[PDB]
RNA sequence: GGCCCCAUCGUCUAGCGGUUAGGACGCGGCCCUCUCAAGGCCGAAACGGGGGUUCGAUUCCCCCUGGGGUCACCA
């Protein structure tokens, strides 16, 4: 059938580049009613970040991607932690050895540095060791690596399903170490082993590993077994067209989540990174994507991640895709975080309704509608100026408000319009100073809803302090 | 630098031999209007250059240019 995967490396914060690839493997897989696996690349006992695996998988769920097999979501094909299958790589490496496709090397790291120094990179000198000698030194527990024995005089054909066939000159292909000294393998060794053993048919990965593919087709050759299809996604870039960097832009998914970004939005944004809907529609769901997916719709340029457009998307989602109920729910965590609290669900909802078009990130909500949840809100100069400037006619109005029985957006609007009229003045002239008295902002939703929402007592009392 | 991939508005992009080169973010303008938004309408904004090829190339080939990626046992 069709089997795609993601081999994430638990060596840092959950990367957005990881989501990018994941999103496309999930799509292709689902699009073909095939399987999609998660394989953890944890065979670097040096750059391993403990607690980094959980985060990656949680991050993947957060965006809405479900995988058919993986570390938590078990499966039929062996452990999904590259670390739990070291013995495998072991045997397969030995396999190539006692097969003429690999050889043991013993050069210490420094000698290699020297080898690389005096001459490009390693020169496969270890290829000159008699198998028995190498075998012996190995038996005597002498430290060494197991490098791929590339047929030096030759050429290797690679085929990107998106770019076509890219013939290579073995001269360009090194005898890459497969099994490291510590007995641990390299992406090269474990990817082909696990990809095949797990039955992956389509390898969708970052363009980053394009050039490394000829090593893989070679390995698939040595083991004597069918190569999968290869698709290389273009690398996401920093504003400076360079592949996304942690210090040139936010690459941590935990940051996006923290900054009040909707997973659905980020995911939808991610889709636009290469793929595009026939009808040019920019907003759609995960399923519509897995459904409209076609490699003939994938662009190959390097896309620059635009936080601006992302923000725009998050706002759009908040105001058109999610329901009021949905927003009011997601907004709470940010409320609690900002120290604010809401009186009731009803209150919160209406508060969220009036703000819906005024924030593009959940974080932005408790920020701009703070006065809606606490007495401890700031007062802008412009606001103070507008308040002081209108305090008089405000006093000339307070009694009317301390009187008005029908505390309704409709009613309140009538009184105020009447007021401004009877005072030979333009609405805004009464509305703004009041707005500033109530919110201390001058940048606020409608006056009548603000007036109303708070409630007669609540509203007047506050406006009283302002006039105080 | 060698090898390799890529190349339409500032950004994400549609295009498939013949278009007024479309859309979206961002930008500007007007409408709307109690403020700010949101929303609607309008506008500015692109095919890197040179040869081909073809009647016709943004569209196909090649070269240049430009951009990017990659050249590591982190034991």
């Amino acid at each position: 059938m069709v089997v795609t995967r993601i081999a994430p490396s638990p060596t840092g914060d959950p990367h957005v580049g990881t989501a990018y690839i994941a999103l496309f493997n999930y799509a292709w897989a689902r699009r073909n009613g095939g399987r999609f696996i998660v394989r953890i690349e944890d065979t670097d006992r040096a750059r391993y970040v403990p607690g980094a695996e959980e985060r990656i998988l949680a991050a993947l769920k957060w965006l809405g991607l479900s995988y058919d097999e993986g570390p938590d979501v078990a499966a039929p094909t062996g452990p999904y932690r590259q670390s739990e299958r070291l013995p495998l790589y072991q045997k397969y490496a030995e396999e190539l050895l006692k097969r003429g496709w690999a050889y043991r090397a013993f050069e210490t790291p420094e000698e290699l540095e020297q080898i690389r120094k005096e001459k490009g990179g390693y020169d496969g000198r270890a290829r000159n060791i008699p198998p028995e000698e190498a075998e012996e030194r190995a038996r005597r527990g002498e430290p060494h690596v197991i490098r791929l024995k590339v047929p030096r005089p030759g050429t290797t054909e690679v085929k990107d399903e998106l770019r076509g066939v890219v013939v290579y000159d073995n001269q360009e292909i090194p005898d890459v170490v497969l099994l490291k000294s510590d007995g641990y393998p390299t992406y090269h060794l474990a990817n082909v082993v696990d990809d095949h053993l797990m039955g992956v048919t389509d390898v969708i990965r970052a363009e980053e590993w394009l050039v490394s593919t000829p090593i893989h087709v070679l390995l698939y050759r040595a083991f004597g077994w069918e190569a999968p299809r290869f698709y290389h996604m273009p690398l996401l870039r920093n504003p400076d067209k360079t592949k996304i960097s942690k210090r040139k832009s936010h690459t941590s998914l935990d940051w996006y989540k923290a900054e009040g970004f909707l997973p659905e939005a980020l995911r939808n944004y991610l889709c636009l990174m290469g793929f595009s809907m026939p009808d040019g529609r920019e907003i759609f769901t995960l399923e519509e994507f897995i459904q409209a997916f076609t490699w003939e719709r994938v662009s190959l340029g390097g896309p620059v991640f635009d936080l601006e457009k992302l923000r725009w998307m998050n706002g759009k989602y908040i105001r058109e895709v999610l329901s009021l109920e949905e927003v009011a729910e997601r907004v709470k965590p940010f409320l609690r975080e900002a120290g604010l609290s809401w009186e009731s669900e009803a209150y919160l909802r209406r508060a969220v309704e009036l703000m819906r078009p005024r924030f593009d990130t959940l974080k932005e909500f408790p920020e701009k509608a703070r006065y809606l949840f606490t007495e401890d809100y700031p007062v802008s100069e412009k606001a103070q100026r507008k308040l002081e400037e209108g305090l008089p006619l405000l006093k000339e109005l307070y009694p009317r408000l301390r009187a008005q029985e029908e505390w309704t957006e409709a009613a309140l609007e009538a009184l105020l319009r009447g007021f401004a009229a009877e005072k030979g003045v333009k609405l805004g002239q009464v509305a703004q100073p009041l707005r500033a008295a109530l919110t201390g902002s001058l940048e606020t939703p409608g006056l009548f809803e603000i007036l109303a929402l708070l409630g007669k007592e609540r509203a007047l009392r506050r406006l009283e302090r302002a006039l105080a």
